[PDB]
């Protein structure tokens, strides 16, 4: 059972293996270089800045098992309303809906910001995290075969987005 | 016209062209105008990745169009992708200016060892989807009201070029 919340200094330990887990291990990040703390730190403080929120799922013992995030997507004014968010669930902690829980309060928080548009870049051989979107309202709004690598080999990016505010005709 | 690398002196017009996209067209989401030191930056900042800034240009040598590619997204993993952009002078469109920019930009990337070329589009763009679509781009996304101009919600339609389809791998 985890409870989720807004990340503090003393997760970033935990956020950082999780983190370097997926840069070792997976296809979740597009990047074969570790970072260390100061490198969460400075991203740590940088969403604050922003207004950007930082979620962790924690255990009793307060063990970070997951956290979510969202910024920028596109460098541009003309891209504030939409916001490029990840998920990352701890490698041991899966099959326990920690994905679900932290993207579903990832998903308040981005509508209470009075955001448009989340989008997520999935790497398209992922149906797992393609799925989990797909049930939460995302749907497939790009496919783009070999605009990326890892591991040695060409990597298709699949875009998934969900309007928060639909009713809301203009800006 | 004839297409040429991008010099200092061309500054002045590429800032008047990249302005006026700002100020009317759709083609910059960005609705505040730069200055001449922010498009020097940017060419610095080109020359120092080797990414070109290309111009057409006349006998006068007035800038009638410009194109230029960069970092699609920021992650060592897109290394082999790039995302570019053509701006052809107001007066000067309906000429095949975009054509011949485009097509020297496509060379230029191909010639630099690149894998795909991404093209972001405002979705009611045709002319410039077709541009693209000539040139062998194929549509790869649809992503609605992701963006704001002018006061209103604009959509954005993704397309993009494989230089090296015979390329398996990295």
């Amino acid at each position: 059972s985890a409870s989720i919340r807004d990340a503090g200094v003393a997760d970033l330990p935990g956020i950082l293996a999780i983190y370097n887990d997926a840069v070792g291990n997976t296809t979740a990040i597009w990047n074969e270089t570790p970072v260390d703390l100061a490198n969460r730190q400075a991203w740590f403080d940088a969403r604050a800045r922003q207004g950007y929120p930082i979620l962790v799922a924690s255990d009793a013992a307060g063990e970070v098992l997951g956290y979510a995030s969202y910024g920028d997507w596109r460098p541009f004014e003309g891209f504030r309303g939409t916001v490029e968010h990840s998920v990352y669930v701890r490698d041991d902690q899966r099959g326990k809906g920690l994905g679900v829980q932290l993207l579903q309060a990832l998903i308040e928080r981005a509508r209470a910001q009075g955001l448009h548009v989340m989008v997520a870049a999935i790497e398209s051989g992922n149906a797992a995290s393609i799925g989990l979107h797909r049930r939460l309202g995302f749907e497939i709004s790009g496919q783009m075969p070999q605009v990326g690598q890892k591991f040695g080999r060409w990597l298709d990016l699949t875009f998934m987005q969900l309007n928060l505010d639909p009713t809301r005709s203009a800006p």
